[PDB]
RNA sequence: CGUUGGCCCAGGAAACUGGGUAGUAAGGUCCAUUGCACUCCGGGCCUGAAGCAACGCU
């Protein structure tokens, strides 16, 4: 059940949060329109981070494209969403 | 509050960019975490900032 952003985990813990989303759009600019790329350090949000889309096309092609790209020495593991407030 | 300069932190090869003007931001290190959020927030240790000027706006 495709969605607007996606979720990736199994990031790289170490990275600094500005830098990590701007390598991040770097990769990901690519697709279609980032409307925002959510990024937090905290316990429970770490070593994942949710980039929100433009349209859900460029979702489903970022995710078929890009799963396991290793980034940052670390494989991406990407998955649909469940929401996101646009 | 704001604009222009300073100055401090961070990024950069720079130009330039983000932020800021207290044990805090930041730097280092060790443990714990594979974790689904949108107002934010694990723990230990030794390190650890600048904190000005002119002008303008309710």
């Amino acid at each position: 059940r495709p969605n607007h952003t996606i979720y990736i985990n199994n990031l790289n813990e170490k990275i600094k949060k500005d830098e990590l989303k701007k390598s991040l759009h770097a990769i990901f600019s690519r697709f279609g329109q980032i409307l925002d790329i959510l990024v937090s350090r905290s316990l429970k949000m770490r070593g994942q981070a949710f980039v929100i889309f433009k349209e859900v096309s460029s979702a489903t092609n970022a995710l078929r494209s890009m799963q396991g790209f290793p980034f940052y020495d670390k494989p991406m593991r990407i998955q649909y969403a469940k929401t996101d407030s646009d």
